C-alpha cells in the first residue's frame, strides 16, 4: 500500500461475512476483535524480509518455517498440533512467460485464525480470491479461505485440460478430415508435456482433498467435507481426461508412423517396377540393331532370326518379377 | 402435452403397481395419496425454465442443484442425507447424429418418493421405461426407477459391445481367409477409440453398481440387491470383452505392421536381384564386340582370346552375390 | 432313453456308494429314499421343453431361472439362501468343430440334495463323469457331483495347456536348431489367441474355486475344501504357464522381427556394393578408348597422357564409399 | 548301501548334535531313542518301489501322498493337520545335461521327528547337506533339515543370477569399448530365457519362506523364525536384481535395434549419393561429343554453342538434390 | 590417530551437546559418563582386524555379526530384541573413480548408547557428519547420528537427481532449438542407467525410513519421528522425479527414432525421384539420332515420324509415376 512494502503482497484481515480490509505493512499491531474475523497474509517467498518475518512472528515452530521454505516440494498436507495445519499447493502458471504446466507452488500455512500463504512466481487463484473478497462475497473464515484456494486452482487445472481436449480434437479432424496428411508434430510433443508434467502435480493434490474431506473435524469443519470431496472428484475427472488424452496422442502417434511406413513401401514398389522395367529393357536394346526406324525401308532388322530370341527371355523376366512383385 | 410445456419432458406419476399416468406441466398441485406411488419428472438439463424450477422446487438443498446442473461429470453415486441421493449414469448415445461412445449423461436424484432426472441429448433407456409404464408393467416405486433406468442403460451398451466384437469377427475372418489382404483402417482406428471411450465411463458405473448393491439399506431395499449385483456382474463382464477387444486390435495391428514391413523387404530383395544381375551384364557388354550377330559367318568375335576373361569375373561376382543374397 | 426326450440330456439319481441309476423323463414321480442319494439332471439349455420345465418344477426362484438362462455370462459362484449355489463353469470344446478356446459353459445349480446343470453344446467333462458314475466309482452327494465336473474341466484345460507348451517348444526347438528359418506364422498368432481367450476364462474360475474352499460349511463340506484349494492351485499354475506361453511368443516375435529386419539391412548393403562398384565403372568407362583390346598390337589407348587421370578419380571415389560403407 | 535299494538314495537318522548316521534300506526297524534325533529320507520319485514304500509306510495320509506324488507342481507350503507340513522347493539344476533354469523340483514332508525328501533329477543341495552331515556340523532336527536345504538352493541360485550379472556387464563393457560391435545374440536370448524361467520358479518360493517365517510356532520353532526371514530377503533381493538384468537386457536390444536402423539409413544415404551423382551425370555424357581428348588439337568441341546449355542444368540438379539430401 | 590403526576409520565419542571427542584404537577401556554421551565407530569392512574385533566385542549377536558382514546386500531395517537395530543404507558414490550409481553401502548397528558403522568405499556423508561433529554443532545421540547420516546421503540424492534433471533439460533444449539435430547417445544411456540404478536401491530406502518413522518409541524418540517421515517425503519426491526423468528420456528416444526414420524415407523419396526422371529418359536416349545438334542445319532429325511416337510414352510414364509418387 502506501510507502514501501517489505514483502507482504496482499495483507487482508477478513470480516466474518465475506467483506474485509486491508491492513498492510503495519499488522503486527492489529486486535482482532472477537472471533469471527481471521487475518490473511500472502507473502514473497523470495523477499529476504518475508522470510525474516517468518521465522519470528506468528509464532511458528522452526520446523514447520523450514518445512514451507524449501526449494523443492511436492503437494501434500501436513498436521503439526491441534491446530496448524500445513497445505502445498500447485497452481497453473497463467504467467506471461510460458509453460502452463511447470505449475506455480502455493503454500499454505492454515490455523484456526490466521492463514498465511507463501509464493514464488504470481498466482492468478490468490487476485480472483482478493477481488472476491473485496467485492463482499470472499471467504470468512480460515478455511473457507483454504477452500477457496483450492477451488479457484481447480477451476483453472480443468479449464487447462479440456483446452488441450479441443487442441487435439481439432488436430484428429484435421488429419482424418483430409488423407496423408501428417498430424503437426512439436504440438503432440507438447501436448504430451504438458499431459505429464499435470498429472506429476495432480496426482497428489487428489490425495490432499480426500484427507480434507474424510474427518478434519476440528480445524476445517465438515460443512466443508463435502466440498473438498467434490473437488476431490473434480480432480479425478481432470486425471481420467489426463489418461485419455495421453492415449489419444499415442494413437495419433502410431497412426503417424504407419503411415510413413506405408508410404516407404508404396515408394519402394514404385522404384522397383521403374528399375524392372527399364534396367532389362535397356539391356536388352543393348544389342538392338540400327537405332533408327526402317534402314531398309519395309523391315528396319536383317538376320534377326539368329538372335532375336533374346527379347523374349527378358520380357519373360519382365511379367515375371511384375508377378513377383504384386503377390 | 396439451399446451406448452416449460422444460418438463415426462411428467409420470407412478401407481404402485406398474401402472401410472402422465401429470403434465400442472404437477405442483398433485396430492399423492397413501405412499404407494411414487413420482417421476423427467426435465431437459439445458432448458432455463427446467433448472428455474428445479432450484426452488421440490426442496433440494442448494449444493444439490449445483450438483447436477454441472457441465462436465463422471458417474458417481452420492448419498446426502437419511434420503435423497444422486446418480450420475451414462448412455449410450444412440442418437441420430453419431458416435455410440461419448455417451449421453443422465443424472438422477432418487427420493424415498420422487425421481427427479436430467438430460440434454434424448435418451432411449427412457423412452424404454416410459412405454414400460404406460404398458402396465413398469416400475413402481423409485428405487425400481433408477434400477429400470440402469438396466436397460446396460442392455444397450452390451448389445453395443457385441456389436463391436463381431465387427472385429468379420474384420479378422475377411483377413485370415483372404491373404497379404490388409485390415480395413479407419475402421480398427474407430473401433479402438470406442472401446477407449466405452471404459472411461464404464469403469465408475460397475463402482456405482457395486455400491448400490452393498447395503443401501432404507433407500434401495435389498429386494432389489441381487439385482444391483448382477448389473454390476454384467458390467464387469462387458468391461472384460472390451480389454479382449482391444488386445484383438493390437493383434491386427502388429500382423498389418509385420506384413507390410515383409513385404517391404520382399522388394527390396527383387530390386536388389534385378540390379545386380542387370547393372555387370550391362557394363561387360561394354566393351562387347560387335552387337550384331555372327559378323564373319562362323563365328562373331575375333581376337577375344586377350580381353574374354573378364566375363568369367563378373559372372563370379554375380553368382558370388547371388549366393550373398540368399543367406 | 426308450421313448422320445424333451430337454434331458442324463437323468441320473445317485446312489450314495458311487452307484447310482438312470431315470429318464419319468422322474417327477420319483420318491428318493432316507437321504443318502442326490438326483443329477443334465439339461439342454436350448430346448425350449427344458427351459419350460425348469421355470416351473424343482421349485427355483424366477430370479435364479432367470440367471442361468441368460445368453452370455462369465465364470461366477452364487449362494442364494441357506442352500441352492449357482456355479458357471467353462469347459473346454472339445467338439468336432473347432478352437480348444471359446469354452463351452457349463451352469450348475447345487442344492443340498439335487444338482441342475445346464449346456448349449456338448461338454467331455459330463461323459466322463457319467461313464464314470454307472462304473459304480462316481460321486455319491452333490457336493462330490460339482467337484467331478471342475476336476474334469481342469484335467482338460491343463492338457490343453501343455499341449500348447509342447508345440511352442518344437517351434522354438526348430527355429534354433537351423538358422534364418521365421518361426510359422499362423501358428504363432493361434497359440496367442489361444493363451488370451484361455486366461479370459480361467481367471475367474480360480476365484470360483478360492471361493469354494475357504469355508462353505454347511453346502460343501469341507471334506472337499483342501480338494477345492488344490484345483485353486492347479489353475493358478496353470496361468503361470498361460502368462510364461505368451511371453515366449513374444520373444519368438520380436526375435523374427529382429531377424526380417538385419537381412534387410543387409540386402541393402549388398545393393549399395553392386551400385557403388559398377555405376561409377558404367561411367568412366563411357570416355574410354576402343572397347576391343590391343588395336596397334602392342598397347591399345594413345593419347591418353591427357585424359587418363580420370580412373583414378572415380577408383578413389569407389574406395572411399567402401571403407564408408564398412564403417 | 551295501545290497541293492529300491529307492531309499540317502537314507540318514540325524543325531541331535549335528551327527547322525546311515540306515540303507533296512530302516522299518529302526527305534529312535529319546526324541533328539530325526529322520531323513530322500526318495527317488521315480522308482516305483519309493512310491509302493511311500503310499503304506510312516502313515501318510492318501490325500499327501497323491499330492508329493504329482507330476507337475508348482512352489508352495502346505500344512495339513497340527504337524506334517508339505513344501515344494525348486533346485538350480547343476545337473551334466543343460539348463540352469528349468529347475530341478525337490519334494518335502516334514514332520515334527521325520523328513522324507522327493526328487526325479539329483540336487546339489543335498548331496552338500550329506556331507554336512558326516562332517559332524549339519542339521539336527527336521526344521533344521528344511532350512539347510532351502539355504543351499537359495545359496545356489545367487550364485546363479550374479554370474548372470556379470555375463550381461562382459556383454556390455565389450559392446561400448568397441563401437559399431552388435551384442552377441543367443546369449542375451539365453540370458532372457533364463531369467525369465527363473522368476517363474522364484517369485512363489519367496512367499514359502515369508510364511515360514511368520508363526509357525509348534511345528518350526521360532528360533529359525528370522532365518527363513532372512532366506527371505535374499529371494526379494535376487529378485530385483533379475528385474535389473531384463531391464539391461532390454536396453541393450533397443541400442541394437537402433544401431542397424541407423546405419541402414547411412547405407540408403550413400546409395542415393552414389546414384544422384553418376546416374545424371552419365545421362548427359550420352550425348557429349568425341569421348576422346583434345580431337583438333587445341578444344575437342565443336559447335558446342547451341546444346551446352544441357550441362548446367544437370549440374543444377545434382547440386539441389545434394543440398536436398543433406537437410 | 597416532599409531598404526589396526581398522577404525574413526572413533568418536560424542557429547550429548553436539561436541564429542576422538578416542581412537584405545577405546575398549572408555568409562562413558552418565548417559548423555554415546560412542561412535566407523569400521572398514575390508580390513580383517576389523571383523575379528566386531565378531568378539561389544556383545554383538552371532547372528548380527554375520548379519551385516555379507558381501550382497539391499536396503532394509532389521530390529533385534528390545534394542539394537540395524539399517543398511546406500550412499551415491562420489569417489574418484567413477559412476555416481552403483551406490556405496552403509551399514548401521544403532543401539540405546552405541553407533558402529561399516564401509568398503569411503563415504562422504561420514565426512559430513565428522566435520559438523567437531564444528561444536553435530549429533548428540545415536538416534541423532542415524539421522544425520540418512539426512546427508538423501541430500547428496537429490543433488544428483537435480544434476540428472538439468542434464536432460540442456539436451531437450539443444534438441529442439536446433532442427535435425540428434540427441547425443551414450549420454541418454548412462543417464537411463543412472535412473534405473538409482531408483533399484532407493525404493527401500523410503520404506526404511517410513518404519523407522510410525512408531520406534524407545529407540528413536518420536521426537524424531516427523524427521524420519519428511526424509521419507524426500525420497518419495527424487522417485517421482526419477520416473518423470525415464519417461522424458524415452520421449527423447521415440522421436529420434521417429526423426530417422522419416529422413530414411525422405532419402528414398528422392532416391526413386532421381531415378524415375533419368532411368526412362536415358532409355528413350537409346534410339534417339545423332547426339550433336543441328545435323543439317535447320533441324537435326531426319524421318523421325515413324518412331518418335515413343517420347510420348516414357513421357506419360514419367508424369504418372510422378503423381504416383506424391500421392
Amino acid at each position: 500500500e502506501s510507502g514501501d512494502e517489505r514483502g507482504l503482497i496482499y495483507g487482508y484481515v477478513l470480516n466474518g461475512r465475506g467483506g474485509g480490509r486491508r491492513v498492510g505493512r503495519n499488522q503486527i499491531a492489529v486486535l482482532d476483535l472477537l472471533p469471527e474475523e481471521s487475518l490473511w497474509l500472502h507473502w514473497d517467498r523470495g523477499v529476504p524480509e518475508a522470510q525474516a518475518w517468518l521465522r519470528d512472528s506468528a509464532g511458528l515452530s522452526e520446523f514447520a518455517c523450514d518445512l514451507l521454505l524449501e526449494e523443492a516440494t511436492r503437494p501434500r498436507l501436513l498436521d503439526l498440533g491441534a491446530e496448524s495445519l500445513l497445505v502445498f499447493l500447485r497452481g497453473v502458471n497463467l504467467n506471461p512467460g510460458a509453460e502452463p504446466e511447470d505449475m506455480v507452488s502455493l503454500r499454505v500455512f492454515a490455523d484456526a485464525r490466521r492463514v498465511i500463504s507463501l509464493r514464488l512466481r504470481p498466482l492468478k487463484a490468490v487476485a480472483d480470491l482478493l477481488e472476491d473478497l473485496e467485492a463482499g462475497k470472499g471467504p470468512k473464515t480460515a478455511s473457507e479461505v483454504v477452500y477457496y484456494l483450492a477451488h479457484y486452482l481447480t477451476d483453472r487445472v480443468d479449464t487447462l485440460i479440456s483446452g488441450i481436449a479441443d487442441q487435439l480434437d481439432a488436430v484428429e479432424e484435421l488429419v482424418e478430415a483430409d488423407e496423408r496428411a501428417s498430424p503437426d508434430q512439436h504440438q503432440l510433443r507438447t501436448l504430451r508435456r504438458r499431459s505429464a508434467g499435470l498429472r506429476r502435480y495432480l496426482a497428489p493434490q487428489r490425495d490432499i482433498y480426500s484427507q480434507l474431506a474424510r474427518y478434519k473435524l476440528s480445524w476445517f469443519v465438515e460443512d466443508d467435507a463435502d466440498y473438498w470431496n467434490e473437488l476431490n472428484n473434480r480432480l479425478t475427472r481432470n486425471l481420467e481426461e489426463l489418461e485419455l488424452i495421453r492415449e489419444r496422442i499415442s494413437v495419433l502417434q502410431e497412426a503417424e508412423s504407419r503411415r510413413i511406413t506405408e508410404r516407404m513401401n508404396r515408394t519402394m514398389y514404385l522404384l522397383g517396377i521403374i528399375t524392372g522395367f527399364f534396367l532389362p529393357m535397356s539391356f536388352v536394346t543393348g544389342l538392338l540393331g540400327i537405332n533408327v526406324g526402317g534402314i531398309p525401308g519395309a523391315d528396319a532388322p536383317h538376320g534377326f532370326w539368329l538372335a532375336c530370341l533374346l527379347i523374349g527371355g527378358v520380357a519373360t523376366f519382365q511379367w515375371w518379377v511384375f508377378r513377383r512383385l504384386r503377390w
